């Protein structure tokens, strides 16, 4: 049970960010359903006042919270990796759009998963803004529990993979459109049932074996890690 407060850029605080730019529910509970619209942003997904502008080759810097800002981010429990994806803002996030700019899932060398060190992270993870054509976006920042992943949700209603979805309201302004955007994924439509990475048993599976949903982080990616960049209890 997470949410995001905001966004850093260049390790600047853009200020609370909820229901600004940032296109908040009204509370961190999951999404389950793998087919809902709620897949795509979350279950109220609708356009907010504002976009944080940015340049090609900044740090997007998405900051995660429990219940207040800078808390324990989200319960130690929750287990799993990573993901965040860009779509031009003139698609609401709808057909094969998402493309992948980030993944992190299980870190071999310190045996930890990406939550765990989001929450080392004080809720921060980045990445660096791709080359793509100036114009509006929404970046879709995904954490996937899997404390209760070794269910399928279609089949179990009461378990599956948790997703923790937020889209951020981002307007690209200086790019030279050198990469410009490939096809992407849709979501919901992604993933299914039968995806890696969905259906895992963290209790007895080693993580090492763990692989996360495809699809691949694009090779026009620049990201992107999941590192503190800016004190929030210094404002
Ligand atoms: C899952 O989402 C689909 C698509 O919106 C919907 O038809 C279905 O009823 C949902 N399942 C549950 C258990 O709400
Ligand atoms: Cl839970
Ligand atoms: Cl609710
Ligand atoms: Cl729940
Ligand atoms: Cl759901
Ligand atoms: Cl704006
Ligand atoms: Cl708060
Ligand atoms: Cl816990
Ligand atoms: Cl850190
Ligand atoms: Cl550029
Ligand atoms: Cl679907
Ligand atoms: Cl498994
Ligand atoms: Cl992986
Ligand atoms: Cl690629
Ligand atoms: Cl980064
Ligand atoms: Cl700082
Ligand atoms: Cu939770």
């Amino acid at each position: 049970h997470t949410l995001v407060w905001g966004v850093w850029v260049n390790g600047v605080d853009q200020g609370d960010g909820r229901n600004i730019y940032i296109r908040s529910p009204p509370n961190n509970n999951p999404v389950k359903n793998l087919t809902s619209p709620d897949m795509t942003c979350n279950v109220d997904n609708r356009v907010v006042p504002k976009s944080v502008p940015v340049n090609a080759g900044d740090t997007l810097t998405f900051e995660w919270y429990h219940n207040t800002r800078d808390d324990d981010i989200i319960a130690s429990s929750h287990h799993g990796p990573i993901a965040v994806y860009i779509a031009p803002a003139a698609s609401n996030g709808q057909g094969n759009v998402w493309v992948k700019l980030f993944e992190d899932a299980y870190n071999v060398t310190n045996s930890t998963w990406a939550v765990d060190r989001l929450i080392t992270a004080h809720g921060q993870h980045s990445v660096v803004v791709p080359h793509v054509a100036p114009g509006d976006y929404l970046f879709r920042a995904e954490i996937i529990a899997l404390h209760e992943a070794d269910s399928l949700y279609s089949q179990n209603p009461i378990r599956g993979a948790q997703f923790y979805i937020s889209c951020a309201q981002i307007t690209i302004n200086s790019s030279d459109d050198s990469t410009p955007l490939p096809a992407g994924v849709p979501f919901p439509g992604a993933y299914t049932d039968s995806t890696p990475g969905i259906q895992f048993n963290i209790y007895t599976t080693p993580a090492t074996s763990y692989v996360a949903p495809p699809p691949s982080v694009w090779s026009g990616a620049l990201g992107g890690s999941i590192a503190q960049v800016g004190d929030a209890s210094l404002e």
